[PDB]
């Protein structure tokens, strides 16, 4: 089997992406934001909080008759960011872009934190880490992916997130006619349960490329792409006026600057992140200052490529024995 769904920014800034999934029967369709950064399937549901609610569009598990509350499970989930959302448990059946899993955990939120309740376009969050990462208790649950992956042509996905413009999340197979040239794979470590790889190095606009290994995580479920100090300073040294603002929370730059592009190696290959993927518009409406989309990682304790890097390329989420990462061009 295969899946293909589109996934579309949230706004105008690339905050995030989000791609309908259908659950339940009749299906009630949500629009899941799709996260290779952490493995909890959960939704906006009419078991949470109504003040915690605004806007979004709930799963309503007493609806489907596919639906079966799985007895005494519970979940509870935080996220790097400081936001976080718990709840109970429904199995039922989940499709996405013409795949389908039944019996697939489906947490539905009982709470959820303010950033989420704020954001009234993402219904919830799909999780596309290991399966290691899953916060269901007593019993771990799987992840689509990982309930998909045997019945899968491959046992593949892919991400091909647009910059200010939909994209493509295919499941089981490699569209061939989606990237340019061809696709370096490099290993994965599944040791902390992300899809953790290690670059090669990176360059900053027309400069030399520095060999040096930087580990990060895939993640398409963060917006910035964070690397170390030594990094994000050297690129921001590279526009003028660029500073990092404590009071904003990182790397700001005058709106009148051109960014220079962002070079990170896999492999051999060298993916680049054009300049303005990394604007991400002014910190606040009307100001002329504006926030980077390189940040450091610093206060995090992990390197993540986010969706500046991730929508650079073609990447591929092989979930084979021994997984790996593949990315090309596009
Ligand atoms: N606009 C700036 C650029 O990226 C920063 C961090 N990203 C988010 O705050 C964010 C992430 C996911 C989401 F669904 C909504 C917002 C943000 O301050
Ligand atoms: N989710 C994110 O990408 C994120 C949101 C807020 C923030 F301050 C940093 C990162």
């Amino acid at each position: 089997s295969t899946g293909s769904a589109t996934t579309t920014p949230i706004d105008s800034l690339d905050d995030a992406y989000i791609t309908p999934v259908q659950i339940g029967t009749p299906a009630q369709t949500l629009n899941l934001d799709f996260d290779t950064g952490s493995s909890d399937l959960w939704v906006f549901s009419s078991e949470t909080t109504a003040s915690e609610v605004d806007g979004q569009t709930i799963y309503t598990p007493s609806k489907s008759t596919t639906a079966k509350l799985l007895s005494g499970a519970t979940w509870s989930i935080s996220y790097g960011d400081g936001s976080s959302s718990s709840g109970d448990v429904y199995t039922d059946t989940v499709s996405v872009g013409g795949l389908t899993v039944t019996g697939q955990a489906v947490e539905s939120a009982k709470k959820v934190s303010s950033s989420f309740t704020e954001d009234s376009t993402i219904d919830g969050l799909l999780g596309l880490a290991f399966s290691t990462l899953n916060t269901v208790s007593p019993t771990q649950q799987k992840t689509f992916f990982d309930n998909a992956k045997a019945s899968l042509d491959s046992p593949v996905f892919t991400a091909d997130l647009g910059y200010h413009a939909p994209g493509t999340y295919n499941f089981g197979f490699i569209d061939t006619t989606a990237y340019t040239g061809s696709i370096t794979y490099t290993a994965v470590s599944t040791k902390q349960g992300f899809w953790e790889w290690t670059s090669t190095g990176y360059a900053v606009g027309s400069g030399t490329f520095k060999s040096t290994s930087i580990d990060g995580i895939a993640d398409t479920g963060t917006t910035l792409l964070y690397l170390p100090a030594t990094v994000v300073s050297a690129y921001w040294a590279q526009v003028s006026g660029a500073k990092s603002s404590s009071s904003v929370g990182g790397y700001v730059f005058p709106c009148s600057a051109t960014l220079p592009s962002f070079t990170f190696g896999v492999g051999s290959a060298r993916i680049v992140i054009p300049g303005d993927y990394i604007d991400f518009g002014p910190i606040s409406t009307g100001s002329s200052s504006c926030f980077g989309g390189i940040q450091s990682s610093a206060g995090i304790g992990i390197n993540i490529f986010g969706d500046v890097a991730l929508k650079a390329a073609f990447v591929v989420f092989n979930g084979a024995t021994t997984p790996t990462l593949g990315f090309a061009s596009k």
